[PDB]
């Protein structure tokens, strides 16, 4: 094969013939550089972006990638949480002209959290799927809610036609020591939301993640065992 692409100061890594995992890297003192993972999808005509990196100049970096390796419009960009590895680079996504989607409670905790609101909200039922009428042309890409868990509104996404499913900075590798950032995490109901991540993609394989390559289902199971122990 080929090795992974590097392209500014990003990382990109094919996951499938129409699936690509970018990284993007922030220094944190005394930690050294921290990877964080989303993911880019070529649908028909257009592409679809996962999450945006650390800042909006990295995000820049992504869209221009896009357009030199695959050369079709971004139709939408969905975000997983307000964080800053995950929304810190939204202008970047609005100063294209993309249209973007978050978790409505996302969109309210944007201010407190220091980020900028996606321009559209999703709501989900009361079985965790999104509602189809607030997400239009999401096409291949699956949104389900699990719960709280890392985050109040955390979202996890899967991909139609494939064996990959994106649970974000809920799920952490099957040998991770420890669920990492719990400042704003429901420690009661996080187990709980690991678990429906899992049954809600019963048969994907490939588990892709914000903060490490991707793993087998056997990052939930551990993921959840970890998190057992905070209740
Ligand atoms: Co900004
Ligand atoms: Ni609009
Ligand atoms: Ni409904
Ligand atoms: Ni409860
Ligand atoms: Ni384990
Ligand atoms: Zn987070």
């Amino acid at each position: 094969g080929p090795g992974d692409q590097r392209f500014g100061d990003l990382v990109f890594r094919q996951l499938a013939p129409n699936v690509w995992q970018h990284t993007s890297y922030l220094d944190m003192p005394g930690f050294g550089a921290v990877a964080s993972n989303g993911l880019i999808v070529r649908d028909g005509g257009r592409v679809l972006v996962v999450d945006t990196a650390w800042t909006n100049d990295q995000t820049a970096q992504i869209l221009n990638w896009i357009k030199q390796e695959i050369n079709l419009p971004v139709a939408l960009a969905v975000v997983t949480h307000a964080h800053q590895d995950k929304m810190g680079g939204m202008d970047a996504l609005h100063a294209a002209g993309i249209a973007t989607y978050a978790n409505a409670l996302s969109n309210q905790l944007a201010p407190q959290e220091g980020m900028v609101a996606a321009q559209h909200s999703l709501t989900f039922a009361a079985n965790g799927w999104v509602e189809p009428a607030t997400a239009p042309n999401f096409g291949p890409l699956k949104v389900f809610y699990p719960g709280p868990g890392h985050t109040s509104d955390n979202i996890t996404v899967g991909i139609d036609g494939t064996d990959i499913a994106f649970g974000g900075c809920l799920i952490k590798d099957s040998k991770a020591k420890s669920l990492g950032n719990l400042g704003d995490a429901d420690t009661e109901h996080y187990a709980a939301s690991a678990r429906a991540f899992g049954a809600a993609f019963p048969k994907a394989s490939m588990i892709v993640m914000s903060h490490s390559a991707p793993d087998s289902r056997a990052a939930i199971t551990h993921t959840a065992r970890m998190a057992d122990k905070l209740r």
